[PDB]
């Protein structure tokens, strides 16, 4: 199975666009579907081997029931909204997401164009993010992010779809929530308060020992152990935006795994607690605006579509 | 006198910031003016020497009297509005610009970050506009864009303000105005007939031969020359932004002169006519929804 | 496992094309070439690493072939067939071994195919040599991009790579070559939307046209070839601009890699020949055929085995 | 399994740690290797793509017994001391191994730094090196250096320990060696002279015919066969260092092979002769002052530590 | 007050040199040609900035000048002087218009070759026409670094730029092209160290000889004057390789600017023709002349102006 | 107009620095070295160019200068004085030549350094030598943005060079070295709100703080200096990071240069001394130097002369 490039090289731009379907453009977003690899070529090729473009294209629950009479990937349903005592993770509609990037924004806008161009008039848009990235790797809260992403051998591991679905292997779930910061509280915390929020060094990005790591640091709750004691795994490419006239700081957040299982087990420690956290620290700075469950399906799933 | 890096190397992202002051203001707004430089380098220091990141600051004709008493620059007055028979130049407010441009858009927002900190409860913003360059200096209309530009010391004479006005020396008048454009009927057009309303060709950016030339295409319209026979020239970083979802599609029209009668001349031919031509064919394809006018002064002015 | 060439290389901004002949006598002398030219390219291009990306792929006519060696023939290894259409002629010209030498920068092209012709020198006499640059935007002298509908990854394997078909051969490739001279003063006369009539595509975004305005003389038209079972015929292309402008030559050196030669050939039969609904493809009405050879590039190891 | 970066994409900057367990050192060791992983990612993720940073921890013999119970790695045993007639390849401590590669020295000393913090009380320094290429990949002596390193499933093969020693597959073996050279000596050959010492052209780093080649060449020495006509190969990462100050000038050798017994083969080949050399010409320009052998895990037994 | 063209570029890794005859009633063609080719430098390269470093330098040949321009002369304007020495001849050869077009990468080259002979075309036949390439540590054909003494900064303002002593065409320069072309065959049959007593300089490491090894005939020695007051006098040059492997074209494009020819002029006396202590320059005897031709290149707006 | 030295160098990333005594008899071994070293520079470092940056920047020391010539001495040359304060000492340490070496990559340094210390084997004698690396981000060792309030442009011409009030040595400048070790274990115990108060700048974001916080004893107050008209004096800082890990030696290469040395001594005293408001610069209970001297880096032009 050839997968579309969730596994992607690093890059300095988004933008993220979600979209419902209208009634009766299902026809036009199947003929849009077909053809969106071919579209990306048309954009990124003439401008390699900088531009580092790429499209992952995912389908919501909803959505695929109205667009594909067939089997349904194991795993895919509505995101779940959880309503802890203090923090609420919100559910929002989308039936399709196109997480474009490159190292820079105009071939993300150029793909993003001729895409919106092709469903006019059959889809309503939702969502629209231009995101880019701190020259040394850092998110609107000054942290370095996406250290301990898995790699390699192990990423493939932890995103792609395998044997357990055999009709859908190389496919991935993707979570995805915007969430706006409180910046103004967060720059009232000293340094080493942050840190302890956070659960790493803030200049040198090393992780806290484990004799001084808070149990509600984001790192405890966001590290889980499976049954077998292994590490379970998700893959992010989280992205900075914003508007400084409006005050608003953001974190778009995108996960990608093998099964949503993962994603939602971390969602659920971080909002709802454990037995020692009442919820992730993080949260006291951070509300979440959107959230929405999307299957990235194989490649050629895509491409064998009318 | 040392001006501001109105003469930047090439950028490919930049931030339009224009706020208005609030009464009792004027003290906050006056001590950022004079840390401007500063925060520019400690911002820009430690990405360099790839950043490329300069902030240029600009000032307002109803501003400038609430700042600063002693003398006025000769050639600050508002936007003037061009009331033309199809086309319509609007004046909106604007009490103080900040031209950010970087090679990142990082670095861009990092600055505009702490200009707006500073500035919290003294001003109301207008406009805010993130803008990139498509890789191949093309503007949303699919057209090479700043080919004409001045370079070096005929950049200098054309930008910077001097012995006409010794006092505000080293400084330039900026104009702006936000253009939103109509993609689908642009798109409607051949390549030939829209090479017709630029004065260029589309994929070779060469110029128009002048028995081929509209009288009005753009190029004829804001090509002028003066008394001495010499071509008046301006300084432009035009700059594209949008949204797919809203489809809003524009262009940031940016253009710096030594007095703002070269700007304001090549504007009346445009959207008032002249006796050949009705106005700029390219207007048939934007509409301009802001216009501003600000001096930005001499770097040791601000430091004082 | 037989280790192919470098024919799935990197993207490269300059190329020599090299075409000779074996002398009377010079069979010994190139037998010996053909073991040390991996040494030649690894002792010329290391130096320059990891910017170099210097490659070199060695081809063998069907005459030649008789000459260096006895024994087993790859099964699809012949001389280059002239078509001869009503209008339009592709023909053969003399040519026994390929050098296609590629790499990030002309200088390092030069400095290997001097020590490769040092080490042939009284062996072999020039036939053909073409000095290529690639536009800083993938474009050929036509003015429109080159290259973006070529395969990638496991398709381009699957497409270029001898296997179980011809086992003995296996990882060895076909190549053909044309050099192609341009009518640019006929081409310039067109509209920019005749030209794209021409090729299929739209000139400056590079979007294909759709099914419903693609003309079927189009080249894009006639070089899409379906095989019975469905599947699309494909072909890994890379090529190459030169010229010289005091003379006013402009042209495109064509080289196409594939499994078995029948793929080029069918597609060549389609341009020259025409179909039921296209007498020729129109690209050959501003585009002149004055050399076309063809070549078997072995895997590494049957070269490195001499 | 998951081996460590061995196979490193080129590095114009290194750090060459070498040090010995003092008595008690042995529980903060296990704790830091346990941690090094974390640690690389932690200097090295804010400064990518361009950093290139990594660390290679190798463990000797002697310490391997001391650290961890059960089962050893087969081919694991200290250096072995070769006495030519004329030249001898010295054994010194050494009980842990930190190869630091990356794009640029900081990143390599940073690293470093947060590696010695957590071992500090626990551990000795026998060696501190601080390398940098030259910018055309040439090394002290003005030669290309690392051209016939095998790349890619070559590599691999050569270099990772596989089904002989399931237990240790994914680790590879490491000897270093500092030699320090005589350049006065070595600047008073000819160009033609030092191409002979050698065995490749100094300019266009072309091997010389097997005709014109010495048998007492640097590359006739170390080319070896096995039992099947098959090259023998190691994959090398040679590095300048020195300091003109005390006419220090030197090349820090470090090679990485799936078993011990290719990489002595090639010493006892240089240091001890074959019937048609004495010894390895390079060696009457070059003096070995350190000698030391270490096994690299694979990445996943150091983490479960 | 003087805006020169663009002599003192920045180090450039691509050139082309053109070198064309005006043909008779080409006069008035040529004329607008040259208002027109800033512009043109202009459309091509803005594009690719500020990577593309595209520059164009045109120059006029004495016989040209009188053919196009009524009223002064530049005062050092005259033909090529042919140099018949004992062994060794400088030849003269025809040139009325010199196009030296520079940039990072060949294709900007080719673009803006394309666009200047398309509009000569019918007015001027082209006489040679060279495709430089840099090696990638500066070096030349013969394996040495080409450029180490080259003047920088204000000392090179003041050995290329026509100023005071000529005050209508200040802001101009002298350039003096001559395409040799090597025996690769001789050269390589020295030793390292003969191959340093002919140019003066050693190979690897372009660490200058001294004074008293360095031979009289050395290529440094005979290129090295010195004024009446005792001071050095210095050109400025940006020589190319160039060749074709198949016919065994190794070659050295020499071009040196110079603020009078005389400069230029006393070097070729010194090399062609000797001294009392050297009868040549040694590296005539590996390097042969082909072409000789001297330009004036005006200053920017002398050109725009007309 | 001379030509300085390469004082105002482009961003570095290596360096060298080395300081050596020159032994009796070694007078005239130096004076030769002195007239080739520019030449030495061109040598090592024209071949990498344009990304190499190589420069050497060469001075001359108090009592080496009248051993080595006669005549007139530069107005503010003087050996480096003591500074005995109350708690912090700044000593005096041999040294009669400097050089300052300085590239994009060490290796290029180092050759450098090898030529030049190859010609001057038997006569000096070296009493330094340091290899320094700055950190990706401009970071020093302690962690904070070093050369942020650097003048740059013509500021810093005027701030740096010799002008009309030393005619004979115009164009030369001053140079202050001082080898810093630090304490890192107390520095890494302060928190990062206390460390901003030595330095008197934020350590992430390098804003400066504002004048009615930063205490009276920061680093940057205590080297802020107005003159008798209240300009600010500056000067041009290169400090350069350096150590070894196993000797547990984290140092910082302080090097600034000046117009007059009168500058760089009043921050000096400021520093060590203090003022009514402060005892010394808090950058000292961190800072230990062990080595301090002054040097005059005369004009390029005086060193090839001579
Ligand atoms: C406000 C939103 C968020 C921000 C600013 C944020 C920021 C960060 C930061 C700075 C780290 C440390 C460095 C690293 O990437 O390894 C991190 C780690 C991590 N975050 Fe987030 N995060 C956010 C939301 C989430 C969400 C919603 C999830 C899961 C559904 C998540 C999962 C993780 C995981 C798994 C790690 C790695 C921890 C480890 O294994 O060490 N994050 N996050
Ligand atoms: C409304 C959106 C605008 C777009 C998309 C646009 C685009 C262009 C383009 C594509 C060119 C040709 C290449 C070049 O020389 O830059 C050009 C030239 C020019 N534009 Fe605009 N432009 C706009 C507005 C303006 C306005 C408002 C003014 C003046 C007040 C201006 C003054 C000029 C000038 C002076 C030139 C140079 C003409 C010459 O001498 O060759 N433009 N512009
Ligand atoms: C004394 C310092 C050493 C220096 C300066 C040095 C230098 C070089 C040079 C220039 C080459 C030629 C290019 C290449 O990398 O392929 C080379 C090749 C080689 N060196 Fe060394 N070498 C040293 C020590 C060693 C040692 C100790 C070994 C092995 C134990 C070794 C093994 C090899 C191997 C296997 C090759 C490749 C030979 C081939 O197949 O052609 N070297 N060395
Ligand atoms: C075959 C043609 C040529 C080749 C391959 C060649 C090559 C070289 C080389 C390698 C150098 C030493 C490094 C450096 O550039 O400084 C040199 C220096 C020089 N060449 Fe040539 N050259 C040629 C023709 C010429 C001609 C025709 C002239 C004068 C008309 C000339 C004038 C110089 C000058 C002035 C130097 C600088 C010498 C000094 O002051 O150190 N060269 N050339
Ligand atoms: C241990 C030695 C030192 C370290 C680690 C160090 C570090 C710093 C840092 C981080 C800055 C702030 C950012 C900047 O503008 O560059 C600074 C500024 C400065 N330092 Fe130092 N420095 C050291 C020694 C010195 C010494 C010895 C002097 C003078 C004799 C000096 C003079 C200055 C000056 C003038 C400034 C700029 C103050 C301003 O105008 O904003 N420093 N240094």
């Amino acid at each position: 199975p050839e997968p579309q490039m969730v596994l992607s090289p690093l890059t300095s731009a988004a933008i993220f666009l979600v979209v419902t379907i209208d009634s009766g453009g299902e026809d036009t977003v199947r003929d849009l579907l077909s053809d969106v690899a071919s579209l990306e070529r048309a954009v990124g090729f003439r401008a390699q081997p900088d531009g580092r473009l790429s499209c992952v294209t995912g389908i919501g629950s909803e959505a695929w029931d109205r667009l594909f009479s067939g089997a349904r990937p194991a795993g895919l349903h509505p995101f779940r909204e959880l309503d802890g005592p203090v923090h609420r993770a919100v559910a929002t509609p989308g039936d399709l997401l196109f997480h474009i990037r490159a190292s820079r924004l105009d071939l993300c806008f150029a793909l993003a164009t001729e895409i919106m161009g092709r469903l006019r008039g059959a889809v309503t848009p939702q969502d629209e993010v231009h995101g880019f990235k701190y020259f040394d790797e850092r998110d609107m809260l000054g942290f370095v992010d996406g250290t301990e992403n898995p790699t390699g051998a192990a990423a493939r591991r932890a995103v792609l779809v395998g044997a357990e679905d055999p009709a859908f292997a190389g496919g991935s779930y993707a979570v995805v929530q915007k969430y706006l910061h409180d910046i103004d509280a967060w720059e009232g915390l000293s340094v080493e308060a942050q840190e302890r929020v956070i659960g790493r060094r803030k200049m040198t990005d090393v992780e806290l020992s484990d004799d001084v790591k808070p149990a509600d640091s984001h790192v405890a709750l966001t590290s889980v152990t499976g049954p077998d004691g292994s590490d379970l795994e998700i893959l992010r490419d989280n992205m900075p935006f914003g508007s400084v006239g409006r005050e608003e700081f953001g974190t778009y957040f995108i996960g990608y795994a093998r099964t949503p299982e993962v994603t939602e087990t971390m969602l659920e420690r971080m909002f709802l607690g454990t037995a020692s956290a009442p919820h992730d620290r993080i949260l006291d700075f951070s509300t979440a605006v959107t959230g929405s469950l999307f299957f990235t399906p194989a490649a050629d799933f895509l491409e064998d579509l009318s």
